[PDB]
C-alpha cells in the first residue's frame, strides 16, 4: 500500500492520472520524482522548468555541480539527484528530443532507467516540448517498466486521450 491517490490502473504495474506532477510530488513525497532532463541537465521549461521553480532553483544549482564535475548525460540516460522539497530522490531521465532530431528508439533505453527504483512519480517521457506522440510514449512505458510507475499527465484533454485509446 502506498499514498498514490486518484489513478486509473492501466497494467499491473502502470498508473495514469491528470495532474500536474509539481502537485502531486508536493503532495505525496515519494521516495523517486521523475525529471523529464537533457544531457545539460538545463532546466529551463517543461516538466525539468517547473520542478525546478518549486525548488526555488536549488535543482538547477545541484545540476550545475553535476555536469561540471561528471559532464552531460547520455540521451536514454539518467543521473539520480536530491529531490529537494518535492522527493527524497530526482531521477533526471534524458529521453530523445525530437526537436532535435534524436532517435525515437533511445525511448526504450530511457523509460528502462525506472527499473531500478521499485515506485515512481514520473511524467510520459519524450512528450510535450521533447516532441514525441504521448500515445506512443505511454506504450513504450507500459512494455518497458516492470516496476511501479504512477503518471502524471497535465494536460486533461491529453489524458482522456491516453486513457480512451489505450489498448
Ligand atoms: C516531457 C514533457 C515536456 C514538456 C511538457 C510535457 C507535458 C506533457 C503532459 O501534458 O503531461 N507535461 C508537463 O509539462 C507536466 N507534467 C506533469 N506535471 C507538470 N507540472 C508542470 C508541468 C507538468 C512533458
Amino acid at each position: 500500500v502506498n499514498s498514490f491517490s486518484g489513478y486509473l490502473k492501466l497494467t499491473d504495474n502502470v498508473y495514469i492520472k491528470n495532474a500536474d506532477i509539481v502537485e502531486e510530488a508536493k503532495k505525496v513525497k515519494p521516495t523517486v520524482v521523475v525529471n523529464a532532463a537533457n544531457v545539460y541537465l538545463k532546466h529551463g521549461g517543461g516538466v525539468a522548468g517547473a520542478l525546478n521553480k518549486a525548488t526555488n532553483n536549488a535543482m538547477q544549482v545541484e545540476s550545475d555541480d553535476y555536469i561540471a564535475t561528471n559532464g552531460p548525460l547520455k540521451v536514454g540516460g539518467s543521473c539520480v539527484l536530491s529531490g529537494h522539497n518535492l522527493a527524497k530522490h530526482c531521477l533526471h531521465v534524458v529521453g530523445p528530443n525530437v526537436n532535435k532530431g534524436e532517435d525515437i528508439q533511445l525511448l526504450k533505453s530511457a523509460y528502462e532507467n525506472f527499473n531500478q527504483h521499485e515506485v515512481l512519480l514520473a511524467p510520459l517521457l519524450s512528450a510535450g516540448i521533447f516532441g514525441a506522440d504521448p500515445i506512443h510514449s505511454l506504450r513504450v512505458c507500459v512494455d518497458t517498466v516492470r516496476t511501479n510507475v504512477y503518471l502524471a499527465v497535465f494536460d486533461k484533454n491529453l489524458y482522456d486521450k491516453l486513457v480512451s485509446s489505450f489498448l
